[PDB]
């Protein structure tokens, strides 16, 4: 159900895209520090998807659904800025800063998940 | 220069008006659009209490300022647009939203303090 409602996060369709299309975006050096920092957070989000499902344990990842969705978003949103800010480098220090954003996001659910004990679930 | 231009031609505010705004979204989507517009005529709001003020030393000096307020509804836009392509982002984009309000709030209430 939860499940079911982000099987596309656990496989990693957001992923594919960040990899196939948006990190193929030509960009002036300027905006290559961003790029590269998206792209760890785009590893960092298959990494702790790959965390949990790992573990094969169905309640564990329907706890942690959310949390892995939103893992993801930051990685997501962070692109869309980016192609934001190469169409209009007017916006690259604002986006640089939704950047800083989304990286302390990660962390937190990086560290939360990371540090769950699974026997905390009932 | 680049920055000072934009926004004395408006044209991210015509942008968001004019071609965001315009996407019909899903119903569910309806709070956060027009909560995104809010934010587009406060930003709008600040650029006018700038620039009325015929001052080029004013608009020079918050210029960056007034870039970042408009960047924000700008951004929020973009990311209204990822949660109505897929709801499993609306509660992130709902955060991102806040951040961005929390933002401007800060921003215009420092431009509005300014004196020389």
């Amino acid at each position: 159900q939860v499940v079911a409602a982000i099987r596309h996060i656990t496989t990693g369709t957001y992923i594919a895209r960040i990899r196939e299309e948006y990190q193929q975006t030509e960009v002036k050096p300027e905006l290559q520090p961003m790029k590269e920092a998206l792209a760890r957070m785009t590893d960092r989000a298959e990494a702790l998807i790959a965390f949990v499902t790992e573990q094969k344990d169905q309640e564990l990842l329907d706890f942690q659904a959310r949390r892995l969705v939103e893992m993801t978003a930051h990685a997501v949103f962070g692109h869309l800025l980016m192609l934001a800010a190469n169409d209009d480098d007017s916006f690259r220090q604002s986006a640089e800063v939704y950047l800083r954003y989304g990286q302390a996001e990660q962390e937190k659910i990086d560290s939360y998940v990371r540090a769950f004990r699974p026997e905390e679930l009932t």
